[PDB]
C-alpha cells in the first residue's frame, strides 16, 4: 500500500510517502527517514488514512 508521513516541526512542516506491504514496515522506513533528516518526536498513526505523523 501507499502510506503517508506528516512531519510537524513546530513552525516547519513536511510530508512524504512510501510503498510497503504493511504499516509496521512503512513506519520503520518513516522513522529512519525522519531521524536521518533531523526530525525526532512523538509518533501517531491514523489507520483510516494510512498516515503517520511525527510531531517535534
Amino acid at each position: 500500500d501507499t502510506y503517508k508521513l506528516i512531519l510537524n516541526g513546530x513552525v516547519l512542516k513536511g510530508e512524504t510517502t512510501t510503498e510497503a506491504v504493511d504499516a509496521a514496515t512503512a513506519e520503520k522506513v518513516f522513522k529512519q527517514y525522519a531521524n536521518d533528516n533531523g526530525v525526532d518526536g512523538e509518533w501517531t498513526y491514523d489507520d483510516a488514512t494510512k498516515t503517520f505523523t511525527v510531531t517535534e
